[PDB]
C-alpha cells in the first residue's frame, strides 16, 4: 500500500530529472534528488521501494534510466489523449498552457455554447458535447473539466458514457462517477499556505 | 525539515475534518494513520513547535503556526482569461481575502469585478501597503518578472507564481509555483491502479 504522498514525490523526482537532463547532467543520487525534492535521501530511496529495486549498488542513478524507470511508475510511458471540455476562461487559457508534456495531448476542447463551437484553437477547434462517444475511444482518456459548479456533474457524466478514462476536475463540486473512472480535483489556491508559512519564517524560507 | 511542513498542512485538513464530523479527541495514532504517516513522525513534527490532543486546539494552533489566523489581503495582477476566471472563483474565503484586480490593459481598466474593480497597476504602491500582501501572477510567460517587479517595489510579501517561469525576487518576498500537472500524472498513475484508488 504505497502513501498518496509517495506518488506524489514521484511525481517530484521526474519532473526534478528533467530539470537535470536539460543541464546536461547524467548521473545522480538520492541525496541530490531529494535536496531538491526538500526530502531526505531516505525519503526519495524509500518512494523507489514500493516499485523494486533502485539503484542498488552504490553507485547511484543515471538521469536517463531513472527518469524512463518513473515515466514507465507513474503511467507517463504512454500518450494519454486530453480533452477540454467546458472550454469557458479557464478552458481556453488552459487550452493554451505551454507545458502540458511529451505524455498528455490535447485533442478535443468541448463546449455547449453556440457563441464558441467552431473557433479555432491553438491546435484544433471548438466542438459540440454531442460527438463526445466517437471522439474518446480511441484518442481521448483524459478530460480537463473546467465547466460551471451548476453543469459540472452533468458534463460529467457525458464523459464517463463516451467512455472517458480519468477526469481532472476543476468545479468546486464533488464529482459522482462509477469506479471504473479516476477523478483528480484541482485547486489552484491549495499553495496558498505554503505561502503564508514563507512570509512568516524568513529565516526558514 | 522542509517536509514537515507539507505533513503539518496535511494534519490540519485531517483535523478541520475530524471536527467538523464532530470528533473530539485524537492522538498521535489517528492522526498518522489518517495522515499515512508513523505516529513517531506526527509526534515529533508537532514537537518542533506546540504539543492525545483535542481537535480543537490542535487545529488553533496549527493554523497559528501556518499563518492562517491572520486574514491576508490578495489580489490578483493580470486580469486575462486565468485571472478573470480566477477572481469569480468561489474559493479563497477563510483567511485570504480579495482586495485588488490590477492589469495593463487600457480597456480592461474599469471593468467592474465582484463589486470592487480592475485597477491598473501604477496604483500598486500606495494601494498595496497595509492592504494585500499576496499576489497572484497570472501574466503571460513574458510579462510575469516585469510584473513582479512592480509587485515587489509596491511592498508585496509574497507572489503565487502562475507564470510558467522562475522569477527573480529578492528573499524578503516569498514565491511559489502553482501548477495543475501533478494532478495530471496523479490522474495517470490512478488510472493505471484501480487497487491503489
Ligand atoms: N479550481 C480552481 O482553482 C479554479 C480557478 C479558475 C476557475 N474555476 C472553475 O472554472 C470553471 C469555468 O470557469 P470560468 O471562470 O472561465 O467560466 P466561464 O463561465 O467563462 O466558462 C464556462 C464554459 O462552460 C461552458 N459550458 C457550460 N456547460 C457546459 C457543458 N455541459 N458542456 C460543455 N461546456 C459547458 C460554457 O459554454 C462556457 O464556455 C468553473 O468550474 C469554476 O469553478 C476553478
Ligand atoms: N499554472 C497554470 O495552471 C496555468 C494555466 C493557465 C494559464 N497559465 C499561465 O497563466 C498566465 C495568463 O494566462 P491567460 O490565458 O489568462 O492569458 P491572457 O493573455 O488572457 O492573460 C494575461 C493577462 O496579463 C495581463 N498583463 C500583461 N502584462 C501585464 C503587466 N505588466 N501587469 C499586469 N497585467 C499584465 C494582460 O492584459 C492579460 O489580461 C500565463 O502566464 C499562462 O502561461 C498557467
Ligand atoms: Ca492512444
Ligand atoms: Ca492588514
Amino acid at each position: 500500500k504505497v502513501p498518496e504522498a509517495a506518488i506524489s514525490r514521484l511525481i517530484t523526482y521526474l519532473r526534478i530529472l528533467e530539470e537535470l537532463e536539460a543541464q546536461g547532467v547524467h548521473r545522480t543520487s538520492s541525496e541530490q534528488l531529494g535536496e531538491l525534492a526538500q526530502v531526505t535521501a531516505f525519503q526519495v530511496r524509500k518512494d523507489l521501494s514500493y516499485f523494486g529495486s533502485y539503484g542498488t549498488r552504490g553507485v547511484g542513478y543515471t538521469v536517463p534510466v531513472l527518469k524512463r524507470e518513473l515515466r514507465h511508475i507513474l503511467g507517463l510511458n504512454r500518450k494519454w489523449g486530453l480533452c477540454i471540455v467546458g472550454m469557458g476562461r479557464l478552458g481556453s487559457a488552459l487550452a493554451d498552457y505551454p507545458g502540458f508534456g511529451e505524455s498528455f495531448e490535447l485533442r478535443g476542447f468541448f463546449d455547449v455554447d453556440p457563441e464558441k463551437v467552431g473557433r479555432p484553437v491553438r491546435g484544433g477547434v471548438i466542438e459540440h458535447v454531442d460527438l463526445l462517444p466517437q471522439r474518446v475511444p480511441g484518442r481521448i482518456e483524459i478530460a480537463l473539466l473546467t465547466v460551471p459548479r451548476e453543469a459540472a456533474q452533468k458534463a460529467a457524466d457525458l464523459l464517463v458514457a463516451a467512455g472517458i478514462k480519468g477526469i481532472l476536475n476543476f468545479a468546486p463540486v464533488v464529482l459522482e462517477v462509477p469506479k471504473e473512472v479516476a477523478v483528480e480535483n484541482v485547486d489552484f489556491l491549495a499553495g496558498l499556505t505554503r505561502l503564508s508559512f514563507a512570509i512568516l519564517n524568513p529565516k526558514w524560507r
